[PDB]
């Protein structure tokens, strides 16, 4: 089937946030407001911003996943291409078929759903820090968009859920994600066409 992509903030005020980092040549990952899209470069870190109006329970998980953007394709499972797949790039925690995988986190859990097929990554929900407001999960996507054999040019949201310790939906949101050598520069092009 197909996981739903619907927005929904629930009775927490779940909502995701991004670096403003700009365009320029150095940029390694970078999020387009107009398009809600972040661009970044394989294997970067990739910054995401869980905020919320209130504190969730505590065991609360938080889950990201990919599908495809074109209806088309939304059927068909996002995972990395034979070359990266097989290419040794392990961390030791994240399946070598998974595009989406968490850094820094010891407690990162990776899924292969029984039925659907679908990968995912999940971690324990964290308050934010005192003085801060927001909660950075630090993401790395695995294959470029361009990867024959994988994503192959087609492209993909992620879908980052809030869930309680049981599994149940608590809120959720998405957005588009390009794996590319230049962000800045694709960001840059990709918004002139507006
Ligand atoms: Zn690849």
């Amino acid at each position: 089937s197909v996981p739903s992509q619907k927005t929904y903030q629930g009775s927490y005020g779940f909502r995701l946030g991004f670096l403003h980092s700009g365009t320029a040549k150095s940029v390694t990952c970078t999020y387009s407001p107009a398009l809600n899209k972040m661009f970044c470069q394989l294997a970067k870190t990739c910054p995401v911003q869980l905020w919320v109006d209130s504190t969730p329970p505590p065991g609360t998980r938080v889950r990201a996943m990919a599908i495809y953007k074109q209806s088309q394709h939304m059927t068909e499972v996002v995972r990395r291409c034979p070359h990266h797949e097989r290419c040794s790039d392990s961390d030791g925690l994240a399946p070598p078929q998974h595009l989406i995988r968490v850094e820094g986190n010891l407690r990162v859990e990776y899924l292969d759903d029984r039925n659907t097929f679908r990968h995912s990554v999940v971690v324990p929900y964290e308050p934010p820090e005192v003085g801060s407001d927001c909660t950075t999960i630090h993401y790395n996507y695995m294959c470029n968009s361009s990867c024959m054999g994988g994503m192959n040019r087609r492209p993909i949201l992620t879908i980052i859920t809030l869930e309680d310790s049981s599994g149940n939906l608590l809120g959720r949101n998405s957005f588009e994600v390009r794996v590319c050598a230049c962000p800045g520069r694709d960001r840059r092009t990709e918004e002139e066409n507006l």
